[PDB]
Formats: C-alpha cells, structure tokens, sequence
C-alpha cells in the first residue's frame, strides 16, 4: 500500500493505494475506525486486485468540514478521489458506517460502480431510538468525555464469543478512539442522524449488490438481517457464521473471498 494525500476536489484526502491491478476494490471504514482497520485484510485481496482504502471526513487523519458531513458529501469526497486517482470503476465495499456511504455513492456516481457490497450495513434510517443515542454520544463529545465512546463500541462489534481472540484488534480499536477528532465525530454522528433510506434505490439500481452480514452480529441481529435480505431479492448474500460486525476480522479468508468471487461476477 502506498500513503497518498490528494485533493479530492475541494478536500484533502487521505489515501492508501496498492496501484496495481486492472480491477479496483475500494475499502471504507466506519464510525470509530479508520483506514488502519484494513491493515490486516487488505493482503487478502491485492495480489488479484487494486485496493484503495481511505478515510473518511470526521475520522483518521482527515478534514472536518461544519456540523455534519452528510453521507452525500462523504460519497461526493470518495468519487472526487477516485477520478483524481484515475479510477473509473470500483467496487465499493462499505463496513457499516461506510456503507451507508457507499448507498450514497450508488446513488448519485453509479457509473463508477461494478457493484457495491454493504459489509455489516443496512439500507435504513435511522431509528428515532438510534438518533437519540447519537445525539447522547454527541453531548459526551462535546463534553470532554469522548473516552466513554472508547469503552463499549470496540469490543461491541464482535462477536461475543471472539472477545479473546480478537482482543488485539479490539485494543487497536480502543487506541483509534483517541485519536479522532472530537468535531469529526460529531459531523458523522450528524450526518448519521440524517441520512435517508436506501431500499427503493437498491432495488431501482443497477449495480450488482452483495451483502455480506454476520450471524453474532450486536448491531444487526439475525432477525433484522433476514428482513433485510428478503427485501432486496437482486442482492447476493454471504452469511458469515461466526462474526458480529466485523466479519473482515473475525473471519477475514471467508470474507476475502466473497468479495474476490463478487468482482469477479
């Protein structure tokens, strides 16, 4: 992976690039995490693919832009980068957070898409209930006490039964607390808050869709995952039996190769 920093059009923008491969997977992260959670995956996939990774507005090293960053302006900054880059088409893979970044990407830039696959998201809004706990998690920014962010979520997103084993990751994620920015989580939890839901335009879209959701998942529950697949007829679905949320940990060959076979069509 070679280290960028390019303008995104009007937006710097951190970047990492393994430049080599006539097909290109695009890597984003979600929300208390950064570029660095890929380290370990990426090595999975750029020996057959171009991998990109970045991050985001609001989190890693990376602008901050007002109140909000609205999943629009995080999938406007994404394109604006990749045409910078020289990169028509990708696929997009989108970890939770990032994917609802990448629905907005399937929304308004298409054409820079051979598919999209939602890893650990869904296509809904946000609940009211979901709204309320971010504007708390706002005020405990606001407050000084981001470190209460850094006590539950990173182990949260296991599975319960890899706490163990995945305890080295879950310290990564700990320490990726404190060195994002206060103002940038704020403008992510906002643009979280805002967004819109995505299922009538993954139904209308054309680009191939691919979920890939865990059956331990805290966030996603079997129950709101089999609703979400029943709904979305077109899309391909991995199941992966022993992960939560972070199933490109948990199990990283698996989920490797279930983006490798969808790229490949």
């Amino acid at each position: 992976m070679i280290e960028k920093f390019i303008m995104a059009g009007p937006t710097a923008l951190h970047v990492c690039d393994s430049q080599k491969g006539d097909k290109c997977v695009v890597l984003l992260h979600g929300y208390l995490e950064s570029m660095l959670v890929w380290e370990d995956f990426v090595p999975f996939l750029y020996k057959e693919l171009r991998v990109v990774t970045l991050d985001l507005p609001g989190h890693g090293i990376s602008v901050v832009t007002g109140e909000e960053h609205s999943m629009e302006f995080l999938a406007d900054t994404v394109a604006d980068a990749l045409r910078a880059l020289g990169i028509p088409r990708c696929t997009l893979v989108g970890h939770s957070m990032g994917g609802y970044v990448a629905l907005a990407f399937c929304e308004r830039h298409p054409d820079m898409l051979n598919g999209v696959v939602l890893l650990s998201s869904t296509p809904n809004a946000d609940t009211p209930e979901k709204s309320e706990n971010r504007r708390r998690e706002i005020a405990l920014v606001k407050a000084g006490k981001k470190d209460a962010l850094a006590r539950v979520a990173p182990e949260a997103g296991f599975a319960e039964d890899n706490r163990t084993r995945m305890k080295d990751y879950i310290e990564d994620l700990t320490e990726q607390v404190a060195v994002t920015e206060d103002e940038g989580i704020v403008a992510l939890l906002n643009g979280m808050i805002a967004r819109k839901d995505q299922n009538e335009m993954l139904r209308a879209s054309k680009v191939p869709q691919l979920f890939i959701l865990g059956r331990k998942d805290n966030y996603i529950p079997v129950e709101a995952a089999e609703k979400m697949v029943k709904e979305h007829l077109q899309a391909r679905v991995v199941w992966l039996e022993n992960s939560g949320h972070m199933g490109f940990l948990e199990e990283p060959e698996t989920t490797a190769r279930a983006i490798l076979d969808f790229v490949n069509g």
